[PDB]
Formats: C-alpha cells, structure tokens, sequence
C-alpha cells in the first residue's frame, strides 16, 4: 500500500525513510490465481520488494538457463527468521515516538511488513547493553532467592515482545541465550575475560546455573511469555579466550556435554518448561562437526539436545559442506539453526553504512547457503541500532537492518532489511526446502521451498553486474519466463493447485 | 658467565637490559658426569636460565608427583626453533650500534645465547614492513623479466641473515613464506582485501606465480643463501576475508591442492631448488584436519608436500588432539611444524608489556602442547620490535621477545626470550620426543626428549602459584629429587651413560 521513500547517504544503494506518519508497507498477503506467479524484486538501483506478476505457461523453448523445481526431493522444514531484542534494540525502538515505534514493529512483525517469527532474547546483559548486570548478582545465593528481572526486562524488552506478538499473524517463537552467569559462579569472578563455571558439572555451582534458566523462564512466564527454545550458552568458546572484552562464560565441548547431561537437561526436563527446546553450540560453524560429535555421542547429553545453533562470523574459512553438511550426515535428526549474524564488527569496517547493497547481499547469500545445507532458520542480531551502531558498553559498534535517528523521530530500513524480508515474508514455519536443478553453471544464488499448503517459493539472488535471463520449470504446473537483473534479489511465489 | 641486568616496567616480571658494552650470556656446556643432572631455572621473581646441579640417586620413596621417562616410546624428531627476519625486525636490529647488534644476534644464534636454528623470511612485504612492494610490481611481466630483490632484502635482510648464520654453531634452516603476489596476478588488484590469483591452477597466472618462487630462490642463491623450506602461502584463509587489512592471497584448500599439484610442485621439482621442502597450510590449526585431507588425499598434490605449517592465533578453540593429533593419525609421514606465533595482537591487549611473565608462559605452554602432539618445530614472529610493537604500515603492533629502544642504544630480553630459550638452547635438530608419564593428576606442563648424543632433556613449566615438589625417574640412571616453584620453568639435562 505504501512505497519506499528513498534516501542516499553516499553508499551503493538507498535506505527507506520511515517516521511517525509514514512507512513503506504491503497490502494483505494473497496468492494469485492458479496459473499466475508473483515476483517481488529489490535492486541496488532502488526497487524495494516491488510486486509484479507473470503467466505460468504450458511450454518453453531455448538453450537459456533453466532451473527445474524438484518438488518430490525434500530436505529440512523451516522454523523461521527474525532478530534479537537486545537492551540496545529496545532502547533504540522506545526512543522513537509511539506511532513511529508501531511502524517499526509492523515493518518486522506484521503481514504489512516482512513477517518475522523469531525473537532472540538475551538472558540479562551483553555488549549491546549500557549496564552490566545478571538476574542474580547477590553473591552466594545458591537457591537463587534474590533472582529477579530488572527494568531492562520488565519495562523495555517484555512490553516490546508483547507488542511484536500482538502485530504478528504467525506464531512467534522466542529463543533465550545467556552471555554470563553471576560472577560468584565463575572461576575469574568477572562478567568478561577467560573464565568458566567453578567446579564441575553435577555440583552446586552447575545446579545453581541450570536452576537460573528455570528461574528466567518462570519470570518471563509471570509476564505471559513462553519460550520455544534456549541455547546452552552464547558463544561458549568466547570464555576460553584471555581478555575477552564482554560478557561470556567459557565451555569446552566436554564441559558443555557434561553440563547438559547432568544439570541443564534434567533441570529443564523436571520443570514446567520441559517442552522448551535446548540448542547446543550457539557459536561459529567451524566448531562443527567436532562439537556435535563430543556432545551428541553421549546418549545422556544427546537426549536433551534438540538442535545445534551457529553464528556466521568465521564462515569465510568454514566451508558449508565440511561443517553443516558433515554435521547433518552424522546427526540428521538434530536440526541446524543460525542464531546470530551482523556486519560491521571488524575493526577495519565502518559500523554503519546507511544504504549498503553489499551488506544486503551478505545477508541473502548467507541465508541461501544455510538453506542449501539443511539450516532450519536464520536470526539477525540487534533489531535496531543508532547511527553509531550502538549503544554498546564496550563500543563494539555494528550495523543493523534498521537504524533509528531520534533527532528526526525517523528510522531507516537498509538493504539488509529487504534482503532478509525476501525470505522471512515468503517462507512460513513448516516450509520444506526442495531441490532446484540448474541446466548449466551460472553466477546466481537460488533456493526453492514448498509451503506447508503445497505452494512454491523460489528466491534468486544476483551478486553479479550481469542481467541473467532464465526460466523456472515446475514440472507439474509449467514455466516462469523471467530475468535476474545484476545486483537484484527476487522472490517468486505460485500455487501448484 | 654474565647474569641478567633486571629492569621492571611495572608488569609481572623483569626484562634483561643489554646495550653496547653488556649483555647476559652463558658459559659453554661443562657436560656433567654420569649420576649428576643440570637444571636451568627461570622464575617470575627474576631468575633467568640460572644453572644449578644435583645428584641422581638409585632409589626414591614417597607419594609425591613422579614423572617417569619412557625412552623406548619414540615420537617425532625435532627440526628446530627460531623467529622471523621481517623488514621491521631488521630495521630494529640495525637501529642499534654494531656491538649492540652483535650482542642481540649472539643472544638468539650463538652457544652463549639460546642456539636458534630457524629463520622465517617473508617473500617481499607484509604488515611488518614500512613500504608495500613485491619482487615484480611491473604489470603483466608474465616471464618475470623485471623480478628483482629490493634493498629491504639486499641491504637489510640478507646481510643480517649472513651475520646470524656466521654467529651460529648449529646449521640454520631458512623458511620462506609469501603474503601477497603482485597485484596484476590478483582478482582484486590490491595487496590486501579479499582476492586470489586470477583464473585457475594450470593457467598463465598460476604458472607465473609458481615461477616467482623459483625467481625468489634464484635471487637469494645469488647471495649464497639456500632455503630448507617454503610455505605455499602465508595464511591463505586471510585472502578469503572481505577487507583483510594487509598483504594476503586467498586460497581455499581445493585451490591450494590444485596449485601445488599443477604449478608450484612441478615448477619447484623441475628447478635447481628441487631439494627445497614445500610446507602446506601455514595457517590456524583449526583448519586441520580438513585442509590436510583436501590436499594430501590428492596423490598429485601429496607427492610435493613435505609438511603442514600451523599458526597459534585460534588455538583457544582448536584443541590439540582434534587438530594436530587427528592430522598425525591420518597422515603420520607428513610432519607438523609451528611457523608463526606472537602475543599482543588482540584489539583489547597492549602490543608490548615489557617484563610480562604471562607472555613467557604462553610461549612455553604452546611449545610443550605442540611437542606433545607431534609438532617438529616452533617459530616466533618478529625477532625484534620497537617499544610501540612496530614498525608496521597498518599499525598492527604486537610484542616480540626482544624490544629495541633506539634512543638508549639498548634492547630488552623479555620472559618470552627465556621461555623459548628453555627449548631452543637445549633441543638441537635431531632430538627425539620420548614418553613421559605422571604418577598422578598435576598442574605442570612437561616434555622429555633425547638429544642426538643420547643425553636426556626434560622441560617442566609451572603456570600455577603453588610450589610442586616432584621426582623425575630415568630407568637408566635413577631419580632426580626436585621442586617446580610456582611461576617457574626448568630445563633438566643429564647423560644416560
Ligand atoms: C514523515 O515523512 C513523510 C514522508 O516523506 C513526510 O511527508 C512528506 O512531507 C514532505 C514535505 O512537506 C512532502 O514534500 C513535497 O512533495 C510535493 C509533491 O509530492 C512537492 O511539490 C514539494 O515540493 C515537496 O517536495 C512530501 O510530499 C510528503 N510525503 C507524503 C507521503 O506525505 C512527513 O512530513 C514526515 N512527518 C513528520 C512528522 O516529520
Ligand atoms: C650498559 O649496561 C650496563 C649494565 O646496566 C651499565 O652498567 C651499569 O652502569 C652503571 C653506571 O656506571 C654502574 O653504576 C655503578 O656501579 C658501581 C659498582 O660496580 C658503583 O660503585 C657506582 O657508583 C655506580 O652505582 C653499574 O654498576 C653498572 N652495572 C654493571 C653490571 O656493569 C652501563 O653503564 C651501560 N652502558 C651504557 C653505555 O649505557
Ligand atoms: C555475537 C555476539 O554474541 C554478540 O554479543 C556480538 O555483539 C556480535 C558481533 N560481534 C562479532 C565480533 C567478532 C567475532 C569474530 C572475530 C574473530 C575473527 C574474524 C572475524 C576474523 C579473524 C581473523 N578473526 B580472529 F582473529 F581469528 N579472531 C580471534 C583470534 C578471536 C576472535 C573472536 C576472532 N564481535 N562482536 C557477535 O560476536
Ligand atoms: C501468550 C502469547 N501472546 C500473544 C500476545 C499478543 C498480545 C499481547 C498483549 C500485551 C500483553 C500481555 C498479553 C501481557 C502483557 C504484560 N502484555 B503487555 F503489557 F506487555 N502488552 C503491551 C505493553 C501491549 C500489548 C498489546 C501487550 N502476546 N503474547
Ligand atoms: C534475598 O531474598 C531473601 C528471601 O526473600 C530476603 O530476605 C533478602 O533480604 C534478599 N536479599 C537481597 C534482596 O539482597
Ligand atoms: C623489464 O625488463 C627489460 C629487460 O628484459 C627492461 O628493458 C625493462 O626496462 C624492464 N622494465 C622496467 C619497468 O624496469
Ligand atoms: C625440467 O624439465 C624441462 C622440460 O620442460 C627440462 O628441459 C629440464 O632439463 C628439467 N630441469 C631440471 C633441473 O630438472
């Protein structure tokens, strides 16, 4: 119903400008007639998920690129897509006027926007916090009598999550992850640096830390929120590195294995939260398959573990086939889920590049590669940051698909927002990846899925300068004659019956 | 002979001060009689490779820690230990007056110092250069008619290497590694950032790049320097990373496999440099065993690969057993070699902490862990730097075992120098790692080797604050009653007949 109001900040593409009275949005989602396809197109040149339509034709001739759907060749079911409601994200959202807040939440969570169905919720403070805290900072509280949620949860995160749910048409799944334990549970007695839980799995320190997960889930439940899943620790490898600058808790894979087997698994299993899924790793995929082997070859750990969460920061040297591919082959019934990504974290990168097409293409390239290697979901980091890429108590500034500009009561929707939307809007929970065979080698990135209802979705990313004409064959419905412009991303949808 | 002149800069231990007229040194070995052991001790409290002696007794009784040599259990033979003659290292050494220069070189290379037998030589510029350059910057010079050594080699590096080889009584092995090719051979046309050789292995670009290696070895041979080994690329993974800040050349392990098989192996084999060893990887050991499997399962690549070079920067998430152990199991006739280490490279670390005992324990802990997982040698990075940790054209400053202060015609020998010396001085080329078993759980890091002459060498590191009394048993000679003070490192020597 409303188009992108474009603005250039001198980077390769534009942001879309939203404020208290205006934000780009969609009409109610509908499938066209049997025999018709919808194309959504975004381009570096400025198109933002523009809707066009074409006929599905009876026949096709030529030697051009042909992508044939393999509807009967079935892979993983999708869980979903979304982002992280950090302290930083919550502060940036609530710094907007209430009507601008509502257009930002509708951008992410409504069918008028891109239909996020995953929110990652830090358990207490991380780097994207302005205050260092846990839920149990009173020392030697082993029974966790003094556990409680501060205002960061009760006044900021929890209301924003309810407002997100209220706007959503599809069930939203909450994912919880801790960065640090209380410092009195740790070898080094600090939120950051090299340090693990004191003692060993099975002891008072580890039982207290597992009970903290149940206390967290009890407190959010008091505020009428339920979790889909928790992770065993955010980036457990971080706490093994001397001087790690922010909140962390170190586990070797053996320590994670034994923590899960002895404390976290049983403690959750014997709680009212027994249905909350447990994900292991929550770390760089180069740790696979070794970490999957250590944890899941212990049957007493494996029986508690639903899935393996991965972060994208070292993908450059962790080939998909050797990490995701090999983990799937060894442990096919243990889902893989991407739980954290962002651009701008390198010291030689600027934190925020308003309108960066490169950063959009990093997102869609990552999502396609994950989907081609069995991953069930992909989660962004901060839902929103300021133009500095903050706030962040260690000035570890990064980029976000939405940048809030409080002085103008304005927010900017970057290419990353639309590139993630090409997936999140059009691939509902329960969608299954299906095969998509290329007639010839090509520079395109493409993935096909089937909606639970049986309808088809295909995403085609062109990271080249060259226009590529192509045809998509649905061996049962007919042929889509199309073209993939240079520096474009398309989502195609069509009913099959 | 001449003891350490200690100086504190307010860190956990002292540096040893050297200038034009004074530097700490060793007497020549006295080779103590059968039934006598030598101990060299370094402590955080200020002892620097101090020599003591004790008896070996026929019997022992007690329940304290026993370390038993198993001389019938034979593992890898040692190639040796050393560091890198970077542009920055050479500029720092030549910034001293000649007598001070010679005391620095004797500290590393002479029998009055710590007997280094390895020098890593960058092939043209890296981050520890003040100028960016390769040996063939004239574009499209495919037959490399314009290949030449500049003054960084002909005036600075080559003359220093000649001076170091002359001062050494042990044969010194040179190791060459390139950071970048000429920009006109690269996809990105820059010395840094994401970019590989143009085209594919077997083509004009790859043939030119293989020839460059032979042109390099030809030029150094014109100066009567021969190499023991070359690496296939310094950190090939770095050129797979967007915005990589300094000189690099990206290879996937497949690209490395096919470059070695088609270009570098054949081109070296068909040259006067056919005896120069080729080491693969030259990168983080977390890339093992995957990279070893990719390259060494291709017999046409495997036949040219002598060894696997590893760097230490991601050791924190790459456990020795799962990387070095698994690689040796799968490929036991392919040696493992540590080719690059340094401290201070983390964004949240000071580059140089003069007197840091922590940085010394990091070197010795790494060397012991490497030796216990079949590694045949250990190579430091810059031989010397200034107090800032440079110079460095991208201001990527780090620490070095020797820090040169121009303004005082003075250099400081740091704990890292003495921690490396506890191995390099006492473990010559041809030493063999033997079994060493503990009677109980203990916090000590220990390794035993047999000198080519049959004498024993045991290094014991205590990274704990607690003194640990202990006994070393050699079945051929008896028992050494000793103590490992907290924050100490010992090297024990004794004759076995
Ligand atoms: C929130 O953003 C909206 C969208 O930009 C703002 O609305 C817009 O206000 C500008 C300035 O009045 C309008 O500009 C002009 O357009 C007309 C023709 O369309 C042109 O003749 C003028 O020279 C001028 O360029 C713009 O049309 C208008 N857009 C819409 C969709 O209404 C709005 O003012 C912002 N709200 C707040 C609270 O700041
Ligand atoms: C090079 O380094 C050496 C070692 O630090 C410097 O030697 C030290 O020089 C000072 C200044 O002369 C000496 O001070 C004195 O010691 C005598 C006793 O021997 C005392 O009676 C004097 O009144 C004075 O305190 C110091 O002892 C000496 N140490 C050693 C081990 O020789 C040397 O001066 C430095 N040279 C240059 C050119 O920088
Ligand atoms: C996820 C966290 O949970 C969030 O708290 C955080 O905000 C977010 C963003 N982020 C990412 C980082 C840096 C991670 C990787 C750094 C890394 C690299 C990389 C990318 C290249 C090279 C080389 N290295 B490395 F040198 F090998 N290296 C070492 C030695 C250690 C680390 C961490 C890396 N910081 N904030 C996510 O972290
Ligand atoms: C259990 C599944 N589910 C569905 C929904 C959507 C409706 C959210 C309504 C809501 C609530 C609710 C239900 C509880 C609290 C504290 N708030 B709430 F106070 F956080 N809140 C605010 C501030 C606004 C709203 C609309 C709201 N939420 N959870
Ligand atoms: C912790 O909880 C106990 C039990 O309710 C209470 O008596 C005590 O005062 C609390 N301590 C705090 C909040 O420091
Ligand atoms: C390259 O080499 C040729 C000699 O073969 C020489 O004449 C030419 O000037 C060289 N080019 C440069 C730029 O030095
Ligand atoms: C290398 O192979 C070539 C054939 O291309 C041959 O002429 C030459 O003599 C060989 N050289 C050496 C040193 O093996």
């Amino acid at each position: 119903a409303r188009p992108c109001i474009p603005k250039s900040f001198g980077y390769s593409s534009v942001v879309c400008v939203c404020n208290a009275t205006y934000c780009d949005s969609f009409d109610p989602p509908t499938f066209p007639a049997l025999g018709t396809f919808s194309r959504y197109e975004s381009t570096r040149s400025g198109r933002r998920m523009e809707l066009s339509m074409g006929p599905i034709q009876a026949n096709h001739t030529g030697t051009g690129l042909l992508l044939t759907l393999q509807p009967e060749q079935k892979f993983q079911k999708v869980k979903g897509f979304g982002g992280a409601m950090t302290d930083a994200a919550a502060l940036n959202i609530l710094a907007l006027s209430p009507p601008a807040q509502n257009l930002l939440l509708k951008s992410y969570f409504s069918e008028e926007g891109i239909g996020y169905n995953i929110i990652r919720v830090p358990m207490a403070s991380c780097d994207f916090s302005i205050r260092t805290y846990t839920y149990a900072d009173t020392p030697d509280d082993f029974q966790l009598h003094n556990f409680s949620l501060p205002e960061e949860d009760t006044k900021l995160k929890i209301p924003l999550i309810h407002r997100a749910l209220q706007l959503a048409q599809r069930p939203v799944s909450l994912l919880a992850s801790p960065w640090t334990s209380p410092t009195w549970l740790k070898t080094n007695g600090a939120v950051n640096g090299k340090g693990s839980l004191k003692g060993q799995p099975g002891d008072i320190y580890h039982q207290t830390w597992a009970r903290y997960f149940v206390k967290f889930l009890d407190a959010y439940a008091e505020h009428k929120l339920q979790f889909w899943a928790v992770t065993a620790e955010n980036e457990p490898s971080a706490g093994l590195l001397s001087g790690y600058p922010f909140q962390c808790l170190g586990f070797t894979p053996e320590h994670q294995r034994d923590f899960i087997a002895r404390d976290l698994g049983p403690t959750l299993a014997n709680s009212t939260h027994h249905n909350v899924r447990l994900l292991m790793l929550d770390d760089q995929r180069l740790l696979l398959p070794h970490w999957a082997k250590v944890v899941l070859t212990d049957p007493e750990a494996a029986k508690y573990v639903h899935g393996i969460a991965v972060h994208w920061y070292l993908d450059f040297l962790a080939p998909a086939k050797a990490t995701l591919g090999e983990t799937h082959r060894l442990f096919p019934n243990t889902m893989l889920f991407a739980s954290e990504a962002c651009v701008g974290s390198k010291f030689w990168e600027q934190s925020v590049r308003l309108g960066s097409w490169d950063r959009g293409m990093q997102y869609s390239h990552s999502i396609i590669t994950n989907l081609l290697y069995h991953v069930v979901g992909w989660t962004d980091w901060n839902l929103a940051l300021n133009p500095e890429g903050g706030p962040n108590w260690v000035r570890n500034f990064v980029d976000s698909p939405i940048i809030v500009d409080i002085t103008k009561d304005t927010f900017y929707k970057q290419p990353m927002f639309y590139h993630l939307g090409h997936f999140s809007k059009f691939i509902p929970e329960g969608s299954q990846r299906v095969g998509l065979v290329a007639s010839q080698k090509n520079d395109l990135d493409a993935v096909a899925l089937m909606h639970p209802d049986g309808s088809a979705v295909v995403v085609v990313l062109n990271r080249s300068s060259k226009d590529v004409p192509l045809t998509i064959k649905d061996p049962a419905v007919g042929f889509l004659e199309t073209i993939s412009p240079g520096y474009s991303i398309h989502t195609y949808l069509w009913r099959r019956q």
